[PDB]
């Protein structure tokens, strides 16, 4: 159990994280998140996106009944966090730092449609960042240095934490705003 955070080093909090914790700097929160707002660490879903795992339209919730509210997708629905292309650091905070297979990060395609539910077709399925977990426990907070591709405007990053000793992964979408 854990979530994408910006407590020590991260560039942008997960969408679910902002249902509970105020955004760095602005204090913005996401609203009307349903029950997941009390446990942003619990967006747990089946392994194997995009081959298996959460189906289209259920990616942001990872098919969790707790997090169903996160599957809404419009241009204005969610708090967007500023980002730039190039080197950036993403951060996970774990309430339970399970043995880890890897972390993978995907970004939406340049001309994705922010006004329809998220789907495999919205994302570049070639992950822009992969971090090996080596089937060991990570520390309770980790920072991953990634190269973020060039984009304009509103984009979504999908961060996947694959727990190595269960058939489950944690799925945190991130709402980011590039210049332009
Ligand atoms: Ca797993
Ligand atoms: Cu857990």
């Amino acid at each position: 159990h854990g979530y994408v955070s910006a407590v020590e080093n991260g560039v942008a909090e997960g969408r679910v994280t902002l249902c509970k914790f105020a955004a760095n700097g602005t204090g913005e929160k996401n609203t009307h998140c349903g029950a997941i707002q009390y446990e942003p660490q619990s967006v747990e879903g089946p392994d194997g996106f995009p081959v298996t795992g959460p189906r289209d339209g259920k990616i942001a919730s990872a098919e969790s009944a707790l997090a169903a509210a996160l599957d809404e997708q419009t241009a204005d629905r969610w708090v967007k966090r500023p980002i730039q292309a190039g080197p950036q650091t993403f951060e996970w905070t774990f309430t339970a730092n399970h043995v880890t297979k890897d972390w993978k990060y995907y970004i939406t395609k340049p001309n994705w449609n922010p006004n329809q539910p998220l789907s495999r077709d919205a994302f570049d399925l070639n992950p822009f960042c992969v971090v090996e977990g080596n089937m060991v426990q990570p520390p309770k907070r980790v920072s991953h240095e990634c190269i973020v591709p060039e984009r304009e405007g509103y984009q979504v990053i999908l961060a996947v934490w694959d727990v190595g000793d269960t058939a489950a992964s944690f799925y945190n979408v991130i709402d980011v705003k590039f210049d332009g």
